[PDB]
């Protein structure tokens, strides 16, 4: 019962790259991400690398121009705003965590996963399987998938 995009054509766009990460790894971990939520709901998500996205995927430190400023490093890993026009959509990563594409430091693709959940308009779930519980755990990437949980959320918001 939070916001909802009011169309299923949203776009993104990647503001700036993390320097833990190569550029191609960060793009695939969003891509991949993104690709979660889409398998599960009437959504399509196209990177755009010009133009007012939807989804704005920012890497940033500290105060970092929202009401919602980061805390170094551990913490607080990344926080995203709900479905709305503006800063709506957004999703913030704290440089200040080490990104990876695997199970040391924290894991961009899973932390993505949880983020765009509230970029579509998800809140936390008390579910302890669910990606949207609100701490973060690595799990096998390559075998990684929604839970039960999260896919009810979803799929009452869309579809
Ligand atoms: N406490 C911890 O274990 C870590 C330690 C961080 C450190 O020191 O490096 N910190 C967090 O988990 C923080 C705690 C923040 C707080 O409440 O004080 N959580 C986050 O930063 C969240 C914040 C948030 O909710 N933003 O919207 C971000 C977050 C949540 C996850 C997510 C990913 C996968 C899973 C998961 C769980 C079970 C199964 C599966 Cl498949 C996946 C569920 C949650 N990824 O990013
Ligand atoms: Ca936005
Ligand atoms: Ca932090
Ligand atoms: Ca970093
Ligand atoms: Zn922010
Ligand atoms: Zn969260």
């Amino acid at each position: 019962m939070g916001p909802v995009w009011r169309k299923h054509y949203i776009t993104y766009r990647i503001n700036n790259y993390t320097p833990d990460m190569n550029r191609e790894d960060v793009d695939y971990a969003i891509r991949k991400a993104f690709q979660v939520w889409s398998n599960v709901t009437p959504l399509k998500f196209s990177k755009i690398n010009t133009g007012m996205a939807d989804i704005l995927v920012v890497f940033a430190r500290g105060a970092h121009g929202d009401d919602h400023a980061f805390d170094g490093k551990g913490g607080i890993l990344a926080h995203a705003f709900g479905p709305g026009s503006g800063i709506g959509g957004d999703a913030h990563f704290d440089e200040d965590e080490f990104w990876t594409t695997h199970s040391g430091g924290t894991n961009l693709f899973l932390t993505a996963v949880h983020e765009i959940g509230h970029s579509l308009g998800l809140g936390h779930s008390s579910d302890p399987k669910a990606v949207m519980f609100p701490t973060y755990k690595y799990v096998d990437i390559n075998t990684f998938r929604l839970s039960a949980d999260d896919i009810r959320g979803i799929q009452s918001l869309y579809g």
